[PDB]
């Protein structure tokens, strides 16, 4: 069955997998250890959005404000804002550079926007969500040390906090819709999720890597003529220094969809 599969493919990863489908065809869930913490490593940048995408509600300029971009504001991994040094870019912009290029410096912006990685679990509080957790910013918060709290959330609370922003009522009519728009122009995302389900289904998503080979991907998939679906995988690995996986995540989308 599904569950022995997923057993199976972890054994052979030879690391520590969780996932969570939600198909809201029939309100199922699909669900392996998922209430154990992972390391959300970039998947957390969709929560730091939304959060962005909150306040816009209430302040409708709020996604043209202007950002300085500079020298000091570089961490590791930053393919967008190091084509804006000395300029500004807008906070729509970095909200899509963070979504769709993984951009640390565009993650780091919208944290300190709001007011910091506690206002982003704040922000996730107000939504149900009292597993979430942001610590740190970037890009200290892909260390993802076995057994380290920060940076964590669950699958099963990932893919209920996933399944409110993209297809719930957690934002406004324009702000979900933009999230969407946002997370279905992902470049990042195919040899994850996507990489295990059918080339005509639909997806939206958000991947993220970081220390002891932890790969993850979150995503909204759209099945060709279904209800959609909400899939979270999750995974990391026992050495420091492990290489990414995508192949695992690939596995997982395969298993918990072929019931489909």
């Amino acid at each position: 069955d599904v569950q022995q599969k997923l057993a199976e493919l972890e054994r052979q990863s030879g690391g520590r997998l969780g996932v969570a489908l939600i198909n809201t065809a029939d309100n199922s869930q699909i669900l392996y250890r998922a209430d154990e913490r992972f390391a959300m490593c970039s998947t957390s940048k969709v929560m730091a959005a939304a959060a962005v995408l909150k306040k816009s509600e209430s302040e409708p300029s709020l996604l043209n404000q202007r950002v300085e971009i500079k020298k000091s504001d570089l961490v590791n991994y930053n393919p967008i804002a190091e084509k804006h040094v000395n300029g500004t870019m807008s906070l729509a912009e970095l909200s899509a550079a963070a979504l769709q290029y993984s951009d640390n410096v565009a993650m780091n912006k919208l944290i300190a926007h709001v007011g910091g990685p506690a206002s982003v679990t704040a922000f996730a509080r107000q939504l149900g969500d009292e597993t979430f957790r942001l610590d740190r910013t970037e890009p200290t918060l892909n260390t993802a040390i076995p057994g380290d709290p920060r940076d964590t959330t669950s699958p099963r609370a990932m893919a209920q906090t996933l399944r409110n922003l993209t297809l719930g009522k957690a934002l406004g009519d324009s702000q979900r819709a933009q999230l969407v728009t946002w997370m279905k122009g992902n470049t990042t995302g195919a040899a994850s999720i996507q990489a295990g389900l059918p080339a005509s289904w639909v997806v939206g998503d958000k991947t993220g890597s970081g220390g002891y080979g932890t790969t993850n991907d979150i995503a909204v998939i759209w099945p060709k003529d279904r209800a959609p679906l909400i899939l979270v995988t999750y995974f990391t690995q026992p050495q420091p220094k492990a290489e990414s996986r995508r192949d695992i995540l690939a596995s997982a989308a395969k298993i918990v969809t072929d019931g489909l």
